[PDB]
């Protein structure tokens, strides 16, 4: 629906994956933290391609979709709230409940028969740990817990992070994270020098296609994953030679960190321990539209009590966001932007030459085509 | 022609409206004031897509098309006017006259076999009320009343206004002028506040169908049509509510005004009386290209004599340009470009859900569809 | 292929010129000065469409695809040149011999069945009189004097020049170049005026529509070309003419220049003697994708010795680089650009109405169609 057939065809083992150049429909995302979001202040936001506008009332989030269902103009270009529970269109008055989207009158007409007869697209939202997510789907919705990977909803896991609009597919980003050998461009992270990080340059992998990995696709909650054990079961390259001679090497630290790295629908990356043996990384790349996503970054650590969460709040703000979420991702916001090109006819797909640790992707590229819950499309879009 | 069969096959109300992306050919169109146009100075405009030349001499107008026969450059990019009657390209000083496009000289080599043997578009231009209008369409023009509105070429009658580009299509903004119910963004103008105007918020329909509208497919001139009839048989609604409480007012007014509210092909809204009890207002929305318009806003009042027309100018100049013109339309040009998204891909002429004020905005549609001259294509643009 | 066929219908006698938007592959273009290549110091440039990377390596110049096979990103977004022999990509360290384009090694997996079975393109480049040319082209090159004019590998030769990016496609720049009767834009040139240059406002003519030009196909370097004779055997009009009353003169000088006129394929105009009797300027117009060109621009002066050379040089800097590289070749640019709109959908190649001095014009397109070696397309770009 996305792409050009001809080269859907082409791609036969992960075609819809291919296809899911908005996204995946029918999954929960972060799209900001809770904090950004105020009472009776609604904020607008592009998600899957569609407009949304999210409003906090008495407390509880509420997702309207920002385009008015009479001539399709945002209704965030002149926000217009005049009781408590509903939102008036700025042009002609049409006025929608924020609970059900339900088109309960027309101050510009009070006789029209619209009224009570039609109903603006509205999404689940749910804050957890901070986040705001939102239900990009149809229907009722199935747990947060499904679309999150294991430990972040844990009772004892404090999340802080960092959100920003990065201009790349949001396959860019999820292909970089979870690619084994894409450690290369990090070997220079100040991360790496002061954190004192122990890093090869990449693995040489050992057994067959099927080791490499394991897909969890069973789990209690339904969540859908990939762990990635190249490196559990590979040779760590720290001497990188060309003609014989080593030329580069790998950081020789104290710290082990990434243990276990795995990739889960809808597009989110954990990264355990990191950057800190005592701590876990999860970011999130959202689908903004086809050019655009959010790199929703978080970081946890377990804390029992109360002055821990204040602890780590200080050395979030004063090492962690610094060091880790800038001075080590930085590099990745550029690696994901410099596949833009090859990869923006849709030609990139099929005309990549892929190698042995690239075994990871393809096991992502799989589980995402069987297991997503829907292809967003343009109909979706513009309907 | 300019939009996907697909799409016209689902407005067969009014498909060639649909299709008028570039507005339609064979009509007058205003485009300038007289007065921003002296002796010998050309000036450069783009009008249904197709560049132009006006330039006046010995006070005469005259419009050649902006695009040479040989090499297509515009000759704008450096006017060359070496007599009078002509204007020579910069490039290879192909020389047309003014007067009838004809190729009458080539500077570079007047030997030509090409010299008389080629003429270069030429539009019919006349200047009425203060104003240029160009006849943008081919063979004999039809007299200018015929696309103006009425009461606006009479003898009396004293035109000021005010032209500005606004980044619309030039149907947003025949509709959003034309729309019952838009009066809504208005509710907070300066002008209905200061000078008294008893403004709803709406209407409530009344009467059948039929009643809401009155085609003028019958005028003797020539002109084609639609009076705005709603507030002739419905009632004004001067209180909003929600769920029966009173959240909005039209609040102290005593001047009714735009009691008769017009829109003429190929483009052009009167409203009588406006914006005070002794004036009109006559707006037209010019297609520039696809996603432009000249709004070419014009206030008429009925003078006397030249110390009457003294006293209209020093008042427009001074309240109504600021508080009317500026003041109450430039609400209207953010709404036109709140719905370019909506319909940019022409979409939303199929995906809008339109109520009982919008019958207005459907005689109009099917108006313009039935009586137009012709559909600019791109065609007419290049070749 | 690049362009449409109800277009390359109409333009029977030279479609393969109009198709070859991106120019002509398997041929030598000049895309800088030697000078602006150091040992060690790779430069990143658009050639035909494709990026490309050059570097200076024991002082021999060597070209590769700015393309990594593995996920398409441009090796030159970080530059990481670990051997004197090799480059390697930033991302997951492929790593690419400069001879030959082999991967012979990846620091992320020294063990990987890819080493040694792929090889990125390379292109021949070659460096003569200080500037660096490269064979855009497969298979081994042709010399290099097949795609140079006659004289500029002259061994007194001395070339000095200028470099830069002009938003126009190629074609138009080369056809302003080799238009006989454009000179009609440099009336006015400080150049002109100050070295008292015969300069007529055009040429009609001299008699038949057949002695105008000389195809140059023999020579047996493989050189081809067209001369402009129109100079030689017209008439020039030093009195422009409206109306039978002369409106402007062309310039009276004692310097006769640009007795000799010549385009050549892959796109490069030779004009001899200019700016003064003792030079030549040499230019071409050399394609970096479908909108731009570099217009590399060469003045010759045979130099006997250093003191020659060198005083050339001043010569050079203080007058003919300002007065004519700048100065007059200045109205050549924006003589280029003014013919993009019209060229812009294709249309202008069937709108266009040429008249008799076009010939030239006609006869390169013919030529080129002929003598071109392919033409560049979208799938080399890609694959
Ligand atoms: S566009 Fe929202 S009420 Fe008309
Ligand atoms: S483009 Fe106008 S005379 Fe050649
Ligand atoms: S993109 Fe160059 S090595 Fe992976
Ligand atoms: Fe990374
Ligand atoms: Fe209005
Ligand atoms: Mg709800
Ligand atoms: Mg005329
Ligand atoms: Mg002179």
């Amino acid at each position: 629906a996305n792409v050009d057939e001809a080269i859907l065809k082409r791609v036969k083992g992960w075609a819809p994956y291919v296809d899911a150049k908005l996204g995946f429909r029918n999954h929960w995302y972060p799209v900001m933290f809770s904090k950004e979001i105020n009472e009776g202040e609604p904020k607008t936001l592009k998600l899957l391609g569609e407009n949304l506008l999210v409003n906090r009332i008495d407390g509880k989030l509420y997702c309207l979709k920002d385009r008015c269902l009479h001539r399709g103009v945002q209704l965030s270009v002149k926000v217009e709230c005049k009781t408590k529970s509903t939102i008036t269109c700025w042009y002609h008055a049409w006025t929608y409940r924020w609970e059900d989207g339900v088109l309960c009158d027309i101050l510009t007409n009070p006789t029209s028969a619209q009224i009570g007869r039609q109903k603006l697209k509205t999404y689940p939202v749910q804050e957890a740990k901070g986040c705001v997510f939102i239900y990009l789907g149809d229907g009722d919705p199935p747990p947060l817990a499904r679309d999150t990977p294991p430990n972040f909803l844990d009772d004892d896991m404090e999340i802080l992070g960092k959100n920003q609009i990065i201009k790349s597919n949001w396959r860019l980003a999820v292909e970089n994270g979870f690619d084994p050998s894409h450690i290369y461009i990090h070997k220079d992270s100040i991360l790496v020098k002061d954190n004192d990080l122990a890093l090869p340059l990449g693995f040489a992998p050992g057994g067959d296609r099927k080791q490499q990995t394991r897909v969890v696709d069973d789990d209690v909650v339904g969540r859908k994953g990939v762990y990635d054990l190249i490196g559990e079961h590979g040779v760590p390259v720290f001497e990188g030679t060309i003609g014989g001679e080593v030329v580069r090497e790998g950081a020789y630290g104290e710290k082990i960190v990434a243990n276990d790295i795995s990739i889960w629908l809808p597009g989110v990356l954990k990264v355990n321990p990191f950057p800190n043996p005592d701590m876990m990384q999860f970011e999130w790349y959202v689908p903004i539209d086809e050019n655009t996503h959010y790199y929703f970054q978080t970081l946890g650590k377990p804390c029992a009590n109360d002055e821990e969460r204040k602890k780590y709040e200080q050395e979030f703000e004063s090492k962690w966001k610094p060091m880790a979420l800038e001075g080590f991702n930085n590099d990745d916001i550029w690696a994901r932007e410099a596949m833009v090109d090859f990869y923006a006819d849709d030609k990139g797909w099929v005309n990549e030459i892929l190698f042995e640790s690239d075994e990871a992707i393809v096991a992502w590229r799989k589980l995402a085509s069987e297991h997503n819950q829907g292809i967003q499309t343009q109909a979706h879009v513009s309907g």
